[PDB]
This record gives C-alpha cells, structure tokens and sequence, in this order.
C-alpha cells in the first residue's frame, strides 16, 4: 500500500530555519507503495526476538504515574486541556483521559486521528553539497491518546528492546558505554571490518505487516488485559495508520506507515531494523555479525573475509534489506578503522586524559551544532540544541571550547545560571540546569572529559576550518574568553565554581588535578535506557538524599 495519501490540503503552521512552504518536497519522497517479500532467515530471527520477548513482565502505568511523564510543552488537546493541566492531575484532563483509555478497551477498530505538522529544523545550507534540504514531518495523536499509550505500553518500550536485543540495543547506552561497546566489538575480532546502513525513508518503508510484527512481540510480554486490548487496539486504530489533519483542523489525508509521534517510533524502529538486519546479515552470509542498532540507524561490524568478498556481502546485504523492504539511502561501504564509520552523524575519536592514557569518544562535523547555536542565541527557542550537544559531545574540543566558553559566558550575563532549559538531544525532552553540566558530564562521559587533550590533526583541522567557514573566531580567542568565564565562575563558589574548575581547566596554563565530583554520586540518571524520539517522554534531573555541604 501507499505510505501517504493526500488530499492537497497544505500543511498549516501552529543558519537558516525550514518552514511548512518547504513540506511539500517531502511529501513527494515520504510517499510511494511499499514491495516486501519474507524469507526463512527473517520468520528464524523473529522467532529467537520472541522467545527472548517471553521472558519480560511490564506493568501497566496508573493515570497519574502517566501524567507526571508528561512533558510541559507537550501539545495540547483539541479538548481543551494542556500538558499543565494534566501534570497538575486537573479533573477535566483526568477525566478525557479515563475516557479515551475506556473507548481503547471497547472500541477495536475506528482509526484515531493524527496531527500532521512539518518540524522546524535550523540548518546551515552548503553551496557546494547543492542546495536545500526539506522540513521533516511530524506525526502525533491527540495529548489523551498519548497519556494512554504511556499506561499501555511504557514499561513495554522501556524494558522489552534490552530484553531482546541485549548489548545490539543503542538507547541503553550513555555516550561513553556507546565507545566502549563500539572499541570492544572491533578489538574482539581477528580481522575486523564495519559499516553503516542508512534506509531511505525509514518510517516509510515500515509496513502495515512490520508493525503487526512489533505488536506480535510486545503481546510475548506477561501484561495485564487492559495493556493488551489497549496495545491490540492501538496497533489497529493508530500504529498501522489512519487519517491525517493539519494544526488548522482539515484533513490532508491518510497514513499506512509508521506514525514519527507515536510513544512506539524508536522502539518499534530500533526492533523493526534489528530484524530486518540480523535477517540481512544471515541471508549475506556475514561472519560473526555485531549489530548496533539505534531506531533507524545500524552499524554492523563483521569478520572481513577481503576487500572483494566484504564488497559483495554488502550488495547481498543490501538486496535482502530491500526485499525486507528498507532500501538504502546512500548504498553501504565497508570500512577498516572503527574512526572511520559514519552513524547518527558521528565518527569515534581518541585523545589523552591528564595522565597519558589513550581514551576513546564520539565527535561529529561541528558545523550544524555550531549553526543551530548560533540561532538559538539569535531568538529565543524552548528546545536548545545547544545544552543536548554540551551533554553529548562534552569531551569534544569544539564543545569546549566553543559550546561552553559562549554560553556559560551568556548565562553569566543574563544571572541564569540556576534556571533549567529544556534540552532536546536525539530522541526525549531533558530538564537540566546548567549548574548541573559537571556531575551530568562526569557521570555519562568520565572524569577524563575535563582533561581530554592530544587531539587528532584531522578532528583539530576539521573544528578550525569550520570556525572559518562559518566566521566564527578562531581557538584562541575562545582560549582567551574562556579564562574570563573560568575566572567569574571560581568567584561565585559552589556549583559555578566547580563549572570554572572542570569545565575550563583546558583553558588554564598550569592544569589543576582534578578529584571526582561527591556529589556526582547522588544524581539519578536512572531514566535517561531508551529513546522516545517522537515518544513525548519528559524527565527532570533529580537527586536522592543530598549530603548538606554540597
Ligand atoms: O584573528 C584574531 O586574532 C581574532 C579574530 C576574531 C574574529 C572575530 C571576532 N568576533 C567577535 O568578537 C564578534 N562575534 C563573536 O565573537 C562570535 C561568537 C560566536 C559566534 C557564533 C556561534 C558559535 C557557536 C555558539 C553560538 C554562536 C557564530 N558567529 C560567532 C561570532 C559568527 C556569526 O556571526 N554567526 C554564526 C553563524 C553560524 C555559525 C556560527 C556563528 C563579537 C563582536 C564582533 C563580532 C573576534 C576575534
Ligand atoms: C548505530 N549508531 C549509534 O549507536 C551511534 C553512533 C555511531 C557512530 C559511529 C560508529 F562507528 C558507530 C556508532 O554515534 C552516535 C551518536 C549518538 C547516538 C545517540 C542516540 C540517542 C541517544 C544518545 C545519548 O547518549 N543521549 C544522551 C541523552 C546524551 C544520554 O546520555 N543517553 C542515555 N541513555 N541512557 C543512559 S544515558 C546517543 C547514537 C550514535
């Protein structure tokens, strides 16, 4: 069947940014009829997933544990009621929620609606790549039927991908285990080689079929029999598809692929991929195969068995993802140095810490990060790609010296050091105060961070012609303004000063040692596991019992 059909009603509206003008060259790419043809080594895979689903229990969240999941900003309903509303358990949106739980329990097959709005995404538009690149578009049933999916299915997407996935499952790891995982998977193998697969439209090639695939899964958990008749019903009703209508109310038409808004999108992706891939990797006759899949994005690394031979394992691998139906954007091409993979944008970098030791991380071009900062201190945004990027590339030299020498400088200036913004980062939106960076860092990349150095000629080569590209200063200015924001923040003690000490101590001529933060311990990261990319899953830092002299 189609992926979409539309009725040529517009997509309305509620460094460059790409607006809802620019939705209609999507539309062309996201829409066509889906060819799948299943094999033995797909229906085998399948299998071994669901004897390892067997073994999970989940449970079935109440109405509020579902309501304080909620997201502040989170879309509100066409029922008169917010994300506010419902975090405050308000009776109106308790009782819109109730109901529309109640109407998944007794109603199997009516589809649900689903808003179509086209994501707002900032750029930096290279002239000689070619040209423009359009707006994403972004699918979501109502704030009620969204508190619902977190009752039913929650718990499910939060323990079943592990589950059955194991260490092949991207969302469990913080950047640093990432690298970790990555180094050990090449360094096991006698002769290794890798590479990364990137499906062209990867919501659209997901069938009707796939996502009844998913559901069977999910139905190996032990649930109880409201979670499997609201998981039964909102496979049919919403998963599967259903009518499509713009911010302005009209109806642009109808969906029969994988809705982007939906609390199952990087769960059911990351699945979808796993078995489409191991099934690939078995019909290419891969040798000793480690996956790791992250929603859409794979990486596989293998045993080589030659240059000619890994080549042709490629195009075989390629043509059983295609019959699967997930064809390629950019066909695949094996690689020989781990640094040398390209995946979510990112390529694995090393460098030193303060006592001579080699210490792997993840890095990616700097020039949408830097561009998508330098617009989000331009105009006020409630989602800072800024304080994602700080948090994910801390050990980077251009988060650094970059990222956190201009804002901490900003923040100084504004006194906002203590206010929390929400930050964005891949998939879920994250509440984190900027005081907090050093511990949050500490905890997902390692003490190290703060005195990475002996960085690679290519990735200093890469962040300085950047720099130039975009007329940005150079390095030694940040140098130079990250001495004063160092300096400002030793003055004002507490957490600021431990943001001056560890975050800056690049900048400082004598490097000072650096003792593992106490109260690093106390944070509770225990939820940042899985992705929910389109998932409208919210999470605020907090931290259990704190020691009063911090
Ligand atoms: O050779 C030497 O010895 C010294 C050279 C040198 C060159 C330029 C300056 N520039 C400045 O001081 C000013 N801008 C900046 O000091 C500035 C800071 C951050 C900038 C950013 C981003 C970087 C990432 C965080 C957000 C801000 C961008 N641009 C920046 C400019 C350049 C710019 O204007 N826009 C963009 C556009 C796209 C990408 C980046 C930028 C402030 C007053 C006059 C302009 C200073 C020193
Ligand atoms: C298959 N591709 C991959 O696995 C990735 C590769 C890659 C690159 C080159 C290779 F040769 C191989 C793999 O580079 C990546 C960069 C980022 C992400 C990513 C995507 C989603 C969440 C987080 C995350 O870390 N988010 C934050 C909140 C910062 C976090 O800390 N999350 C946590 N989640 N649980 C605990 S902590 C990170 C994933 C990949």
């Amino acid at each position: 069947s189609m992926s979409y059909t539309w009725t040529g009603a517009l997509i309305t509206p509620c460094v460059y940014a790409t607006t809802s003008r620019s939705a209609s060259l999507r539309q062309k790419k996201v829409t066509f009829d889906r060819l799948q043809v299943l094999d033995d080594h797909y229906r085998d895979v399948l299998k071994e997933m669901k004897a390892k689903a067997s073994t999970v229990k989940a449970k079935l969240l109440s109405v509020e544990e579902a309501c304080k999941l909620t997201p502040p900003h989170s879309a509100r309903s066409k029922f008169g009621y917010g994300a506010k509303d419902v975090r405050n358990l308000s009776s109106k949106a308790v009782n819109h929620i109730r109901s529309v739980w109640k109407d998944l329990l007794e109603d199997t097959e009516t589809p649900i609606d689903t808003t179509i709005m086209a994501k707002n995404e900032v750029f930096c538009v290279q002239p000689e790549k070619g040209g423009r690149k359009p707006a994403r578009l972004i699918v979501f049933p109502d704030l009620g039927v969204r508190v619902c999916e977190k009752m039913a299915l929650y718990d499910v997407v939060s323990t079943l991908p592990q589950a059955v996935m194991g260490s092949s499952y991207g969302f469990q790891y913080s950047p640093g285990q990432r690298v970790e995982f990555l180094v050990n998977a090449w360094k096991a193998k006698k002769c290794p080689m890798g590479f990364a697969y990137d499906t062209r439209c990867f919501d659209s090639t997901v069938t009707e079929n796939d996502i009844r695939v998913e559901e069977s899964i999910y139905q190996c958990c032990d649930l109880a029999p409201e979670a499997r008749q609201a998981i039964r019903s909102l496979t049919e009703r919403l998963y599967i598809g259903g009518p499509l209508t713009n911010s302005k109310g009209q109806n642009c038409g109808y969906r029969r692929c994988r809705a982007s808004g939906v609390l199952t999108t990087s769960c059911g992706n990351t699945l979808t991929c796993y078995l489409k891939a191991a099934a690939a990797c078995r019909a290419a006759k891969l040798q000793d195969c480690t996956m790791l899949v992250n929603g859409d994005d794979l990486v596989v690394i293998c045993e080589s068995a030659g240059t000619q031979e890994d080549e042709a394992s490629l195009r075989a691998f390629t043509e059983a993802m295609t019959r699967y139906s997930a064809p390629p954007g950019d066909p695949p091409k094996p690689e020989y140095d781990l640094e040398l993979i390209t995946s979510c944008s990112s390529n694995v970098s090393v460098a030193h810490d303060a006592s001579g030791k080699r210490v792997y991380y993840l890095t990616r071009d700097p020039t949408t990060p830097l561009a998508r900062a330098a617009w989000e201190t331009a105009r006020h945004t409630p989602v800072n790609s800024w304080l994602g990027n700080i948090i994910m590339y801390a050990p980077t030299l251009w988060a650094r010296m970059i990222l956190m020498t201009h804002f901490f400088s900003i923040l100084l200036a504004q006194e906002q050091l203590e206010k929390a913004l929400d930050c964005q980062i891949y998939g879920a939106c994250y509440s984190i105060e900027p005081l907090d960076l050093p511990q949050i860092i500490q905890r997902l990349h390692g003490l190290s961070a703060f005195s990475l150095h002996s960085y690679s000629p290519g990735e200093i080569n890469r962040v300085a012609s950047c720099l130039r590209k975009l007329g940005v200063p150079p390095l030694r200015v940040w140098r130079h303004r990250a001495r004063s924001v160092r300096a400002r923040l030793l003055s004002q003690g507490g957490r600021a000063a431990t943001c001056g000490k560890y975050l800056f101590n690049w900048a400082v001529r004598t490097k000072l040692k650096l003792t593992p933060i106490p109260a690093a311990s106390q944070l509770d990261l225990s939820s940042w596991v899985a992705g929910y990319s389109g998932g409208d899953i919210y999470h605020s830092l907090s931290r259990a019992r704190p020691r009063w002299f911090m």
